[PDB]
């Protein structure tokens, strides 16, 4: 227990009375709306999203990095910090690892995870930066590099990530690369994509039959003119070409300005290629900000498509959920805590949508009532449900409040002198 | 001839000396670069782009329309004006018709086109607006409308367009609809797309053996929250689902801000689904401005992909080329003339690219020289090639100058009554 | 009464029990947070936003217009419909007129307004389209047209708008023009702006002592390459150049993609040039959609800046609030009703922000708690407050439901002839 | 001479014949258009743009940095490399320094510059990152930080930059900060701006009489929700508030998608606040790519506004031209060479515009001919003018070709330590 159980209990009891009042009030309101609050809480308690190992330490921009106190010094420290997020929110039982950033003895990583009550989600490969002793540089690409030996090196790296994942219980490999060009003419769009497809086919050949392979598209950065896997269209072509175990991963901040992202989600679901999500928020580019902190309605609309898929009777749909954020000006743990909370908030609200009423307004082309039907769910303050879900499962009514009351940051600051 | 031949001859003669000097100079410059100017001229003279019947009349915005003089009323007046563009540029032998705007007896349409030296490109259906006496409104959609009878009406309309096209020599149907939603929840994205795919399959069944069906994606407008055929990804799904006769049409101004459009073109070519283009330029949204007037390099980069596809003999590559613009503050004929010119300009420059050198710099990851290889072609003023191509084929050395010298606008202004 | 009182009464009674339960529960929650729900409701019931006359009829795009039934015949029918919105929401007592669309005898306009319990907000001029009989066309511009005679014609039109406004009770003139270019080189940016400044200076000379002149910026449309009054920077230069009576109007959908609009609002307030707002929502361009239907948080963030101005004690701050929307696929009256509701919703939430706590988190650079302080207010479902405000002021607990129960649309559909040409 | 004179001569002689043919042909073409090619070349030879010291080293993104061979060890190596750009293009006689990156003995800097034939443009302060031994962190801001002591430290740093600039010959200070917020509510927009204005007022008081203070706006990055100096409107307020010595700097890649940047330039000129430029190109965000490599017409349109002003001679009007780019996948020197060339290319084409004809088409509302009047100039290949300008001023006909023939990169690679690849960071 990273956070003392007496502190969690103390801070829960301090807020118990108010929560009971709010939960009962919301329960009565939902009952008048024909909704059983217990049914919603039950589902919310089971919604999990993976926390990124790279999100526990302070992040930075190309201009600078401003570390806070008690910065995790490596993957083991990061797991310790991830354990706090899970203990308090109970929404992040699994951690996403990144190789080679998190290279360490796989057996030990698993042992630490087991002891902390943490599992492992999809592995993440890294061929967008060079490691010491690397024979070929990824400056001009990796899986799509013009040099055969460089592509082979990239493929081998991904296979190594799979081996590490098999040792810790991971069941998927997420591949995001920076491959692209900064100048017109630098790359031949088609040949580069053909090279990428051939290299990914080699990774697919080495992909276990109990694993999934996720490709992540991105409009730009680090490539500023063209990117090989630039959007969901190219991503679909990739997944379809590689095989049934290959699917598309949608990172919210990787789309062109004003893109209707929830529609992309719906399209990928319809064609069975929505592998998972990388949650975060943004306003300008791939800002990697706390989920829902900028555009909470958009997050709700994405979850509205996920819940509709269930309502439509879609089968075999269990998308992977992961947070992909960098925290440059906040306590990383607090941001991950509230981000995970925001994701459950949007999910809970999506569950409140009166699907029967919405379907009726859609068929009758009553646009105003259709949108108001979504708003009635979205406007509902589901915090009491999120808090009760946490309380009932060993977490904290007010996660960040308990975190601060525990003095954890000051504790690790003292344990991790810099 | 819409424009008197003696006027064309006269306006060519007064500009012939300068063209001779510039063509010979460009010829020597290209010769020093290992390029045969005549070879480029040969390709340029065979590049054609269809002119839109809806482009010769003055366009407008939702705020207002400011018509000019001699506004063409009806397809017959429009064809007469399109004929001027072809006569002077020799780059627009075919016209794109839009139904019901251009509805007229098929035999009469074909007869008029033949007399004017004009052919007909892809037909364009219209289920994004309501025509008088229409049984079902398209306010909430057409091919993807929730009402079965409304979808059937839209399908029937498209089949009618195919019948008209068959009668006049067309070999394709372009389908662009406004279908979408203005509010979250208004439409179920998936169900709407399912309805669209089912309706399009019916249209597909009515396609002759040698016809193509082009679906045109658009991010937004008239729908301001979601659009069924919103981007090339959805467009690809449509084409692949419908069959080999179905391909994607790319309209330059229909993409999100900063989109790499030339890459979309490359992707569609690789998978054999680049049905064609709707050329125009833009800066903010689907502005429908004169091609190349805002971002000429982007137009060149699109053509770089087109010329590259040819260079490597890509299978199934044969996109249709069409101009889709609205002229709100210029003489429509002049804008179409210069737009067709800009399109041939970008094509000619793409032809100048040293493909062998480019491939070398790409393989060696010499980004600077690779981009400079494209720039050497793009920086070349190919106007002499475009002008000489026109001069040798019955066109005008300076199309707009000849147009103005002819007094054509004043002529039709006298034959056509304005509102006031 | 456009809507029968017995219908409003019956529909309010039908929902009285639920409103009581929700309002009281919210009241208890707010109290635990140190907020007096009564204080919030009292301010909410006093928040007004002007309804656009051009928003009562169905709108359209450059591709098509799909009118509904009972479209207004003219301004008088539009005022009658605005009376419905005000009766039910009690948040829209004033109407924004547009000349020449709403041109009519000022005495008659005032008479109808008074009879319906409606007032008039800022006048709106129209030199972005040609009216019959004009000696000069606005095709290539109006107030910034290269032709002096054309500029003079546009100036006189704006002065006429002021005269009409003075007669009906208006106290401001909003000037939005399409002036700009579609091609590089078509216009000399500086000279076009100078011409505009000269024309606006003339209009300024016609302003009564207690009037304001609002200039509205827009990035593009109808001009697709450059627009004279393209953004808030140019707008500020206009207001500062003209004088103390000249201020800037911010229309939410008139900014470049990803623009931080709430900051623009803050900047104009700081330099005393925030004249007012044109509320609406959008996702792509100037979509003119129902306020808050696309990005409700942004709307709240704009109001957060407005309320912060009061918190900072900004003297003499009385921004005009107006809705500027077009309803292409809904009953215009219903959209305006829910849009006014959404505006009061964002306002109410902004009032809930614990600014004492917020100021502390800002000082200590506690970004997470600072943003959570805003979210605690925004996440609060203030619908009970909006509904109670309506109940106590003669409005409807559920405006659209009551509107539908009244059968108003069918009624006017039988009284108003549809366009046949 | 960084590049052997015999190499420059040899590589010019090799291309002299073709240049003569192209220059004479262009000369005849321009003569038919009523333009004297010599008058254009004369102006082009005098057009200068400052090179960024931070541009000669390989750049990086927040994801990774892939240095090449012969990376500069410090400011002295950087000046040596900048000397190559000036020798071959003759368009970059001045270098822009950044403190503390280029901190060194002022006398030594001045000495190296004088020896290389290089001068110094505007100084650039750095309060967007923390330096070793720094008392107060700029994590939450600098000039607009809530903490008074932090703002004071930032002000003092800027004054130090002025002192260094005075010693080496600089006549301006460019201030770009990352100050902003990543979350709604984190910052009070107004109070933050008030703090910024007050701090800048202190910096302004320390400005010499013949110096300029340039504030640089940026929509976002590093701040991802709000930025204090976010656009030209705020920038104008800053310049107008501070005084006549304060002007606005326009960096091309710092605007919202689809922004009409050339209009911003015109507006700033109209109100006398166009301090200068930071040239580069971009497609998505502040990409910092080689000028003109992505949107060459936009660069020409910006220069069209500059030449228009340079034509009707707004006097004393001398905006500071500077390149601000990062080169992540090319030889930094080659990119700066071609970028400077591209800037002169746009300038040259703008000089070809028939101003009288354009004015006429504008007054007559002949939109088509007005735009064609601009295109007639833009379509002209002015490379012969650029190459001849270089040839007769001591530069190279084909700069990059000569650079490669000289083997300079391989030369400095052998004179400098090898570099290691790593994570993000410019
Ligand atoms: C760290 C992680 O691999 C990374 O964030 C990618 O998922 C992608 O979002 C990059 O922009
Ligand atoms: C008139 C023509 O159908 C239309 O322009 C479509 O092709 C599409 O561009 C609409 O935005
Ligand atoms: C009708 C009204 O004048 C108009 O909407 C303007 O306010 C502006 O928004 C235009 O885009
Ligand atoms: C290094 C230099 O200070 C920096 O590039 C600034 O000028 C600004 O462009 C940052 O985005
Ligand atoms: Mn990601
Ligand atoms: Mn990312
Ligand atoms: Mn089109
Ligand atoms: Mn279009
Ligand atoms: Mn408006
Ligand atoms: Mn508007
Ligand atoms: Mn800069
Ligand atoms: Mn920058």
């Amino acid at each position: 227990f990273r956070i003392a159980q007496d502190v969690v209990a103390r801070e829960n009891d301090r807020r118990a009375s108010a929560l009971k009042e709010d939960y009962e009030a919301l329960g009565a309101n939902l009952a008048r709306r024909g909704v059983d609050i217990e049914a919603v809480t039950a589902k919310v308690e089971k919604f999990f999203v993976a926390v990124p190992s790279w999100g526990v330490g302070t992040g930075g921009t190309r201009f600078a990095r401003f570390p806070g106190t008690g910065e995790p010094r490596g993957i083991f420290d990061k797991l310790d910090d991830c354990a706090v997020i899970q203990q308090l929110t109970r929404a992040t039982p699994n951690v996403s690892l990144h190789i080679p950033w998190d290279k360490a003895d796989p057996k030990e990583l698993k042992a630490r995870g087991d002891a902390l009550g943490l599992g492992f989600d999809a592995m993440n490969s890294n061929t967008f930066s060079d490691a010491p002793g690397q024979a070929h540089s990824y400056k001009y690409g990796s899986l799509s590099h013009t040099n055969a030996a460089t592509r082979a090196q990239a493929v081998e790296h991904n296979l190594e990530c799979i081996e590490i994942g098999k040792a810790i219980g991971s069941k998927a490999l997420t591949v995001w690369i920076g491959d692209g060009s900064n100048f017109p003419g630098q790359s031949n769009f088609t040949r580069a994509f053909e090279r990428y497809l051939s290299a990914m086919a080699e990774i697919y050949k080495g992909l276990p039959d109990d694993w999934k392979l996720f490709s992540e598209h991105k409009m730009y950065e680090p490539a500023f003119y063209s990117t090989v896997v630039q959007d969901w269209g190219t991503n679909y072509l990739i997944a379809q070409t590689l095989g049934p175990k290959a699917q598309c991963l949608v990172d919210l901040g990787h789309h062109a300005p004003n893109t209707n992202i929830e529609m992309i989600v719906a399209r990928l679901i319809q064609f069975g290629k929505l592998g998972g999500f990388h949650f975060n928020d943004s306003k300008y580019g791939d800002d990697d900000l706390d989920a829902g902190a900028i555009e909470p309605y958009r997050l709700f609309l994405v979850f509205n498509e996920l819940v509709d898929a269930e309502a439509r009777g879609v089968k075999g749909f269990h998308p992977a959920h992961m947070i992909d954020q960098f925290h440059n000006v906040t306590d990383p743990i607090e941001s991950l805590i509230n981000s995970a909370n925001e994701i459950r908030r949007a999910y809970a609200q999506a569950l409140l949508v009166d699907r029967a009423a919405l379907s009726g307004y859609q068929e009758d082309n009553d646009a105003l009532m259709a949108t108001e039907t979504l708003k009635r769910a979205y406007r509902t303050d589901v915090e009491p449900i999120l808090a009760e879900a946490r309380r009932r499962t060993g977490g904290a009514v007010d996660p960040v409040a308990t975190y601060r009351a525990s003095g954890y940051r000051a504790r690790v600051a003292a344990e991790r002198p810099a």
